[PDB]
């Protein structure tokens, strides 16, 4: 299974940046329209000081059956750098990317994307190389700013990078916390909800894809 390399991984913090910038031009943030045929959920682990471990699920939509699950470890040599955590992450989710045998039509990440300090999270960046439509689900807040929305199934309200909408913050279920909404490449705040609600079961409070993929990074 195939990606792009837009940029090499070894690269020094300072240069990193600069390569963010680069990409965040070439990010596409269009509407994604209907409904995908396979989502793809990824969690990223660390179970060692410098292990990573990368698990994709493949799930059907709408019966959210796994038709495939793929994983990879890898070294991560890279230094943990808040806005720059995909430096670190990315290349071992890339060896398990490549193991894949069925081509996701959407790809939900354990991160964020628009929402980040220079607009590119992991769900971002990794879209720019896999090429397809990408949301990032954050169990918790990673950046911007937002209102608390009510303690009521499926309320939300908008994530803010001061005035522009960056994502968007979803009840899922009732008395938990929300989750994070933030699209990738290829994908609005508006179809990132949508989507995403439709990735959730009544009235669960994670999107199938990373609950699953979850469940399987546990298994390991």
């Amino acid at each position: 299974m195939d990606y792009r390399q837009l940029h090499r991984w070894d690269l020094p913090p300072e240069e990193a940046i600069k390569v963010q910038n680069e990409l965040r031009k070439k990010i596409k943030l269009t509407p994604y329209e209907g409904e995908p045929e396979y989502v793809a959920g990824v969690d990223l682990s660390f179970p060692g000081k410098e292990e990573g471990l990368a698990v994709i699920v493949v799930l059907e939509y709408p019966s959210f059956k796994i038709l495939e699950v793929v994983s990879e470890r890898g070294e991560i040599t890279f230094p943990y750098i808040p806005g720059l955590l995909a430096f670190r992450e990315g290349p071992l989710f890339l060896k398990a990317w490549e193991k894949l045998r069925t081509k996701p039509d959407v790809v939900v990440f354990d991160g964020q994307g628009l929402a980040h300090p220079r607009k590119l999270g992991i769900a971002s960046h990794m879209g720019l190389f896999i090429e397809i439509p990408t949301i990032g689900v954050a169990k918790s807040r990673l950046y911007g700013t937002f209102k608390m929305p009510e303690d009521k199934r499926c309320s939300w309200s908008y994530l803010y990078d001061g005035e522009e909408i960056i994502g968007c913050v979803i009840r899922t279920k009732e008395g938990s916390a929300p989750i994070f909404v933030s699209p990738g490449h290829l994908m609005d705040v508006e179809s990132s909800k949508r989507l995403i609600k439709a990735f959730t079961l009544p009235g669960r409070r994670i999107p199938e894809p990373t609950r699953l993929a979850h469940i399987y990074t546990q298994r390991l």
